[PDB]
C-alpha cells in the first residue's frame, strides 16, 4: 500500500524531505484581491491567502471580498470550501458566505482559544435564547441544540435571511480535541469525526460545499479534506492502491495555498488515511 510507502518514511527518518518536496512542487498563483489595501482587515495572516481564481466572492457590490477557497477535486466528486476562522469583522461576511454557496456544513477544527491566544471570533450563539444578528449581511443565526460529546460538539443552527425571510438549518461539527501542539496521537477519533460530518450530507452534492476551517485554514483543514478524498478515491477506484496522497494533496493546493502545514500533519494524513481504508 502506501502504507509500505509510509513505513519506510518512518524507517528512513524522511518526512521533513517529503514535505519539503511537497512545497517546492506547490502551485503558485496571483492573490491580488486579498492583497488589496482596503482588505488588510479581512485577512487574519498575512502569509495566508486565497489564489485569485479559486476565492470565494461575496454577493455584494461593495467588497466581495473574504478570505476563503473553493477547493474542487473533479475525480472524487467532492467540493470544499477553505476559510480561515472569522475575525471580529467578518463574522457577518462569514454567514453570508454560507448562505450563498448553499452551504448545509461548517466544520470547525480549532478552539476560539489556544495557547492562550484567540484563533478566532464567537460567530455562532452559546445559548438558544441570545440569538446573534449580523447588521452588516442582514443574517439572523439561532442556535437550536447542541450535542457535546468527547471528541467533537455538533450544533443545529438556523441561518435565516433576513431580506427574504427565508430560513435554513446549517450543521456546525466542532472538532474540539486537536491538541494545541503536534497532532493527535491517533486519528481514530479524527476519522470518527469525518464519518459524523459525512453522515450528516453535509459533503453531498445536494447541497452546496461544506465550509472547514481552522485559525488559517490550510493546517488541519487540509488534513481533512486530503483524508476524505483519498477514502472516496480508494472506494471508487478499480485499483485502490493507486491512490497517492502527494498527488492529491498537490491537485488540493492548486486551490489554496500551504495545505498541511508541518511534516508531522503530513504524517499523521496518512496515518489517518491508511486507518480509514482498513475500516472501510
Amino acid at each position: 500500500e502506501m502504507e509500505k510507502e509510509f513505513e519506510q518514511i518512518d524507517k528512513s527518518g524522511s518526512w521533513a524531505a517529503i514535505y519539503q518536496d511537497i512545497r517546492h512542487e506547490a502551485s503558485d498563483f496571483p492573490c491580488r484581491v486579498a492583497k488589496l489595501p482596503k482588505n488588510k482587515n479581512r485577512n487574519r495572516y498575512r502569509d495566508v491567502s486565497p489564489f485569485d481564481h479559486s476565492r470565494i466572492k461575496l454577493h455584494q457590490e461593495d467588497n466581495d471580498y473574504i478570505n476563503a477557497s473553493l477547493i474542487k477535486m473533479e475525480e472524487a466528486q467532492r467540493s470544499y470550501i477553505l476559510t480561515q476562522g472569522p475575525l471580529p469583522n467578518t463574522c457577518g461576511h462569514f454567514w453570508e458566505m454560507v448562505w450563498e454557496q448553499k452551504s448545509r456544513g461548517v466544520v470547525m477544527l480549532n478552539r476560539v482559544m489556544e495557547k492562550g491566544s484567540l484563533k478566532c471570533a464567537q460567530y455562532w450563539p452559546q445559548k438558544e435564547e441570545k440569538e446573534m444578528i449580523f447588521e452588516d449581511t442582514n443574517l439572523k443565526l439561532t442556535l437550536i441544540s447542541e450535542d457535546i460529546k468527547s471528541y467533537y460538539t455538533v450544533r443545529q443552527l438556523e441561518l435565516e435571511n433576513l431580506t427574504t425571510q427565508e430560513t435554513r438549518e446549517i450543521l456546525h461539527f466542532h472538532y474540539t480535541t486537536w491538541p494545541d501542539f503536534g497532532v493527535p496521537e491517533s486519528p481514530a477519533s479524527f476519522l470518527n469525526f469525518l464519518f459524523k460530518v459525512r453522515e450528516s450530507g453535509s459533503l453531498s452534492p445536494e447541497h452546496g460545499p461544506v465550509v472547514v476551517h481552522c485559525s488559517a485554514g490550510i493546517g488541519r483543514s487540509g488534513t481533512f479534506c486530503l483524508a476524505d478524498t483519498c477514502l472516496l478515491l480508494m472506494d471508487k477506484r478499480k485499483d485502490p492502491s493507486s491512490v497517492d496522497i502527494k498527488k492529491v494533496l498537490l491537485e488540493m493546493r492548486k486551490f489554496r495555498m500551504g495545505l498541511i502545514q508541518t511534516a508531522d500533519q503530513l504524517r499523521f494524513s496518512y496515518l489517518a488515511v491508511i486507518e480509514g481504508a482498513k475500516f472501510i
